[PDB]
């Protein structure tokens, strides 16, 4: 995640292998309930799209509901390609790219330019955009029960 330090300095950690552990439990006991939605949004504060990923691919025990994110999250992805359709370069030399649908999910981004988006100013809030598609993804799972 990315944290704020004292001198108001973006700082970049890797998860925490305690953040993860919690996961796995709280979706041991809650897995199709709705309080797994608020517990997601507790354990990813700052969460970059690498980090939601190796979230996601922590609790990677259930095809059939992992499948469904999954595809919530492909929809979501077309979607921003759909409303943001990319440009074949940025404005000038030195400016980021504006990111992809996939570069939002964290599947064709780098770390460092998630850090770049997130810690640009104001945020380029790719880490918070990816949460909205996983949380639309776990809502449809929860009816799904
Ligand atoms: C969102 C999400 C929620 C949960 C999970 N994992 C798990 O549920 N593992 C445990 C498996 S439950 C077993 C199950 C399969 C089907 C049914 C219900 N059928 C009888 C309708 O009951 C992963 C993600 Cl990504
Ligand atoms: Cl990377
Ligand atoms: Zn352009
Ligand atoms: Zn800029």
């Amino acid at each position: 995640p990315i944290v704020q330090n004292l001198q108001g300095q973006m700082v970049h950690q890797a998860i925490s292998p305690r953040t993860l552990n919690a996961w796995v439990k709280v979706v041991e006991e809650k897995a199709f309930s709705p309080e797994v939605i608020p517990m997601f949004s507790a354990l990813s504060e700052g969460a970059t799209p690498q980090d939601l990923n190796t979230m996601l691919n922590t609790v990677g025990g259930h095809q059939a509901a992992m499948q469904m994110l999954k595809e919530t999250i492909n929809e979501e992805a077309a979607e921003w390609d759909r409303l943001h359709p990319v440009h074949a370069g940025p404005i000038a030399p030195g400016q980021m790219r504006e990111p992809r649908g996939s570069d939002i999910a964290g599947t064709t981004s780098t770390l460092q330019e998630q850090i770049g988006w997130m810690t640009h100013n104001p945020p380029i809030p790719v880490g918070e955009i990816y949460k909205r598609w996983i949380i639309l993804g776990l809502n449809k799972i929860v009816r799904m029960y």
